[PDB]
Order: C-alpha cells, then sequence, then structure tokens
C-alpha cells in the first residue's frame, strides 16, 4: 500500500479519438472532422468519424474500468457536443451524453478527471482564426462555464486545455495538424498566448462559481538534456528548455512569461499582440491553478546545429539553432520515442526546482506499440514494463518529497492515434476492427488492477 490514497490511479482517453459518432445527436462539425479527410494528414486516411465507438458503449467501457479497478477516468467534453457552432445555442442531448459518463463513472466510484479542449475545435472558431483570434479564447470561457455549471456538482477535477504546444505548434508551425499552417511563428506564438489568456480567464470564473473541486492546465512535459558537458550543447539544452518549457509553464505557474525568449521574439519580431489587461488576468491567476497537469513520454537530448561533427543525427528546432538526436546507448520505441525513467526522474526534479510544491499530476503516460498478439490473447508485456519504470520513478519522485498525487495512462483503451492509426496502440483494453470493434482485455489490464489493488509495492 505505498502510493497514498490520496494518489488517483487513472487512465485516460480524448474525444476525437474514441467517440466517433461525429455526425450523431446534433453535433457540430469540428475542424479534425474536416482536416482528417484531406489526403496526406492522416495515417491511411485514418478517421474519427466512427473512432472506437466509445459514444455507443460508454457503459461497456465503464464496466471495465471498473473491472480493472480504475480509480480515476480522464476523459475530455468535445466542444461541438455542448455548442456546436463553438457559442450560441446549447445542445441538450450533448449534455446527457456527458452526464451519462459521469454517473457511469460515480456509480462505480470512479473519479472523473475532465478535459474541456483536447485539439477538437468546432469549425467556425477555426475559420475565425482559431486560437490566433481572442474571440475564441472569450467561446472558451463561456462553453467553460457551460460545462461548469452543467456538470460541477459532481465533477471537481478539470482540466482546461491539453498539450497546447503539440496543437499550436504543429497547427502554425509545421502544418500537420488543423488549421494546416507552415512556418508561421508569429501565429504559433499568438495562439499559445490566447490559449492562456483564456486558461487564465476560465479559472478565474471556476473559482467565482464557488463549485470546490480544482482546475489546471495540462502540458506535454518534454525535458531537454544536453547530449554531453559541452558547453555548446548545454546552452542549447537550456534554450530547448526555455522554449519548450518555461514558454509554457512560466505563464500559467509563475503569471509571467520568461523574459529570455520574450526578449528574443521582441528582436524577431514577432511578439504577440497582447494587452495589459490579459497578461493582468494571467499574472493575478498564477496562484489560482490548483495543479499542473504533465503528458510525459520522453525527454529530447539536443546538440548545437553547429556541433554535428562535435549517435544518429536529429531533427532541427524551428529556429534552427539546436536540433534533438537519437544515441546507441538509449532505448527507443518502435516509433522513434525515447523510452528514459532516468530523463522523467530528473524532469521531475528540474520542476521542482522552478515551479515549488505545485500538485503534478501525470495526466498521460503510456507505451505506442504493436502488440504482440498470441492464440488471441494481446500479451502486451512491453506496455506493462514502459508503465512500470515510469511508476517506480514517480514512487521514487514521491520519496523524494515531490507533489504527485495521480498518474493516468495514456489509453485506456485503443484509439485513434491522430497520426498514426489505429496501429499506435496505448491502451490497456484492446479493440479488434476485424471483429465490429471488440473489447477485450490485454496482459496490462489484469497487471494494472494487482498495481491498484497494492497501491505499487513492486520494489
Ligand atoms: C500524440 C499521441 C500519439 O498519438 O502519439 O501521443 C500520446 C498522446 O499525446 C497526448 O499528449 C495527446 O494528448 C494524446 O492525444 C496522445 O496521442
Amino acid at each position: 500500500m505505498k502510493f497514498p490514497h490520496d494518489f488517483l490511479f487513472g487512465a485516460a482517453s480524448a474525444s476525437y479519438q474514441v467517440e466517433g459518432a461525429w455526425n450523431e445527436d446534433g453535433k457540430g462539425v469540428t475542424n479534425w472532422d474536416e482536416f482528417s479527410k484531406i489526403p496526406g494528414k492522416t495515417y491511411n486516411g485514418t478517421n474519427g468519424d466512427i473512432a472506437v465507438d466509445h459514444y455507443h458503449r460508454y457503459k461497456e467501457d465503464v464496466r471495465l474500468m471498473a473491472e480493472m479497478g480504475l480509480e480515476s477516468y480522464r476523459f475530455s467534453i468535445s466542444w461541438a457536443r455542448i455548442l456546436p457552432t463553438g457559442d450560441g445555442k446549447v445542445n441538450e442531448k450533448g449534455i446527457e451524453f456527458y452526464n451519462n459518463l459521469i454517473d457511469e463513472c460515480l456509480k462505480y466510484g470512479i473519479v472523473p478527471f475532465v478535459t474541456l479542449y483536447h485539439w477538437d475545435l468546432p469549425l467556425p472558431l477555426e475559420k475565425d482564426g482559431g486560437w490566433t483570434n481572442k474571440r475564441t479564447a472569450e467561446a472558451f470561457v463561456k462553453y467553460a462555464e457551460t460545462c461548469f455549471k452543467a456538470f460541477g456538482d459532481r465533477v471537481k477535477h478539470w482540466i482546461t486545455f491539453n498539450a497546447t504546444v503539440m496543437f499550436c505548434g504543429l497547427g502554425y508551425l509545421k502544418g500537420a495538424h488543423p488549421p494546416g499552417i507552415q512556418n508561421d511563428v508569429p501565429k504559433y506564438f499568438q495562439a499559445t498566448h490566447y490559449v492562456f489568456y483564456a486558461h487564465a480567464k476560465t479559472v478565474a470564473v471556476y473559482k467565482q462559481l464557488k463549485q470546490y473541486g480544482e482546475i489546471g492546465i495540462t502540458h506535454v512535459f518534454l525535458p531537454a538534456y544536453s547530449v554531453d558537458d559541452q558547453k555548446e550543447n548545454i546552452q542549447a539544452a537550456n534554450h530547448a528548455n526555455e522554449y519548450e518549457t518555461y514558454w509554457y509553464y512560466d505563464p500559467i505557474l509563475k503569471g509571467e512569461y520568461p523574459s529570455y525568449v520574450v526578449q528574443q521574439l521582441k528582436e524577431k519580431g514577432w511578439t504577440p499582440n497582447w494587452t495589459v489587461e490579459e497578461l493582468e488576468i494571467i499574472k493575478q491567476n498564477a496562484e489560482e491553478n490548483d495543479f499542473i497537469g504533465l503528458n510525459y513520454y520522453q525527454p529530447i537530448r539536443v546538440e548545437r546545429y553547429d556541433m554535428d561533427i562535435k549517435l544518429a543525427p536529429g531533427n532541427p528546432s524551428f529556429d534552427g539553432f539546436y536540433r534533438t538526436v537519437k544515441m546507441d546507448d538509449k532505448t527507443y520505441t518502435k516509433w522513434g520515442w525515447e523510452i528514459s525513467p532516468e530523463g522523467f526522474l530528473e524532469g521531475l526534479h528540474m520542476l521542482k526546482a522552478r515551479y515549488g510544491d505545485i500538485k503534478m499530476y501525470v495526466t498521460e503516460n503510456g507505451l505506442g506499440d504493436e502488440d504482440p498478439i498470441i492464440d488471441g490473447e494481446i500479451v502486451d508485456v512491453p506496455r506493462i514494463k514502459f508503465i512500470e519504470a515510469h511508476l517506480k520513478v514517480m514512487k521514487r519522485a514521491i520519496e523524494e518529497g515531490i507533489n504527485l498525487k495521480g498518474y493516468y495512462a495514456w489509453s485506456v483503451i485503443d484509439l485513434l492515434s491522430w497520426l498514426n492509426g489505429y496501429k499506435k496502440q496505448y491502451g490497456f483494453i484492446f479493440v479488434d476492427h476485424n471483429d465490429n470493434l471488440k473489447r477485450k482485455k490485454k496482459l496490462s489490464f489484469h497487471w494494472y488492477k494487482r498495481v491498484v489493488e497494492t497501491r505499487g509495492e513492486e520494489l
């Protein structure tokens, strides 16, 4: 019984990835609904139209989570289910559905942890300029307030945004996410600003509501290490960390943007169109966050741009100052992501040094795999070893006085990986695409049950 009763063992899903029912019960079209049908954007033309069909079998999937001894389920609300056009009339049929999902989790004592925005923007709001238009931030606040009024009697754990770095960075820098834009740095940075503004304003509204649950944001956590002891490389890491960690966590946690990056955007002419009022709202609401969410999969190993010659190479950074690299002496997934428990642990240390005793939830962590199948059984031993290694570093972080209060494995069920199809499995529950999307427990499902039952006595 080592992890305290204070700490939730969970597993996670995202609405676009898991629900399907893209056109049902009054749901508005989203950006991912349109974007996924552009050839070249999703793996093998893979879709969320049906996804894994969680919308129609939510009762079954929740029964399974309960059978797994799950303590908390983290899912996302589809904004286009509540408010189809982003604003305007509320779709009651969408409110019914999330009330039913919430109520079913609750039957079995499973705690909802709810993400409001997991990348699936109602389409008009894309056409307005998405997160580059303050309007979308004001719309988001209204939506959040709608969800709070409708669901907040029962839901006491809320996430505003998920992984802003990806949706903003992939949407405006690489064109791999909607709206599909490439190398527009100013829009990227502007998008992150309006998101952080929407967050802080939403947090202020939630607290004025007097609902007595908790709220915070979920970021990607992607700690950057220097590939060696070389000063140029150390500097490349510092810079990586500034842009990938500090830009995101400082505004939410500290109430100020990191002056290092601010100085460089000014020089480059890329500073966002931000107002004093917006920055005050951010500044005054940094102290209102109850927690920080971490989606952590890997660190990155960096060398400076001109230290090739100075161990395979890496992708260059957006401003071309550094690049990430792969290395002989480390372990990678089959899609090339590093598996680094020591990476994660020092990462956690770096975060307590800067942000102090902030309450941390690991809102995503897991292994993407093409699962071994034997006699119709999914024997996903690699996933078990992945989660095991990460759970052990958490156990140690806690022993070391880090304020970690939950762990949500990425993918409670097999679902759609945005850009990797169904082939990049991440779940505890298998889904049979060849047998009418039927659910089967994997090896990992039974293992995780035991971990929760024992609260992590695994040495
Ligand atoms: C990007 C991908 C993947 O499919 O590879 O990684 C894992 C996980 O990242 C999370 O940060 C996203 O919220 C979620 O949607 C997941 O999907």
